[PDB]
């Protein structure tokens, strides 16, 4: 029983320039089933993003995913210029 569509979800903006959306996506993770693996990030202000929206690795999803690790989004991972 996946649950559809109908309310809220994590069909948001992970960043600027997300292109996550059930219109036109589908599961790539092969641990999920129909929804994106977002991520939370640890610098100042913690939000959630989608993971594949930074051409992220699905292993390194998994590795991360372990339990205690400092995970960090893409826009927070080397701040210096922009
Ligand atoms: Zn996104
Ligand atoms: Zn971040």
């Amino acid at each position: 029983g996946p649950l559809g569509s109908p309310e809220f979800g994590y069909w948001i903006t992970c960043c600027p320039t997300c292109d996550v959306d059930i219109n036109t996506w589908v599961p790539f993770y092969s641990t999920e089933l129909n929804k994106p693996a977002m991520i939370y990030c640890s610098h100042g202000d913690g939000h959630w993003v989608h993971a594949q929206c930074m051409d992220l690795e699905e292993r390194t999803l998994i590795h991360l995913s372990e339990g205690s690790n400092k995970y960090y989004c893409n826009e927070h991972v080397q701040i210096a210029r922009a």
